[PDB]
DNA sequence: TGCTTCCCGCGAATAACG
DNA sequence: CGTTATTCGCGGGAAGCA
């Protein structure tokens, strides 16, 4: 295909055939190998940037629509992203929100159409 | 060296198939 | 049309960058 496999204590490895990138999950080389052959397109619906996985067009429309799902739970204030939250929890608050800390909040998306996860509502 | 974007295992949501 | 196949959102560490 686009990919051999590697076998080692008989745990498979995926490995991309172009940069030798190794995956536990074959769905995993299939999404990185676009970033090589490009056959699928993201294009920014504000912009004209394209990129080659979904995920990173939609971090980027976020940053156009200026929306703020991250919520701090110890002082309200919201941030864009996961790292400008845990960055102002760890410096602001000296605590850590990963594992499951439940201290901050992450809102449903309102300012575009994407896949909604029933756990942020509720 | 502090933003900024990338990366990939995981699995919920949904499209494609019957 | 319920069943499987595919997509991509998410965490949170890594890498890139000026
Ligand atoms: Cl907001
Ligand atoms: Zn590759
Ligand atoms: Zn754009
Ligand atoms: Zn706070």
């Amino acid at each position: 295909d686009d990919h051999y496999e590697l076998i080692v204590d008989g745990r498979v490895y995926y490995i991309c055939i172009v940069c030798k990138r190794s995956y536990v999950c074959l769905t995993s080389l299939r999404r990185h190998f676009n970033i090589h052959s490009w056959e699928k397109k993201y294009p920014c619906r504000y912009c004209e940037k394209v990129f080659p996985l979904a995920e990173y067009r939609t971090k980027h429309e976020i940053h156009h629509t200026g929306e703020r799902r991250y919520q701090c739970l110890a002082c309200g204030k919201s941030f864009i992203n996961y790292q400008f939250m845990s960055s102002h929890i760890k410096s602001v608050h000296s605590q850590d929100p990963s594992g499951d800390s439940k201290l901050y909040r992450l809102h449903p998306c309102r300012s575009l159409q994407i896949r909604q996860y029933a756990y942020l509502s509720d």
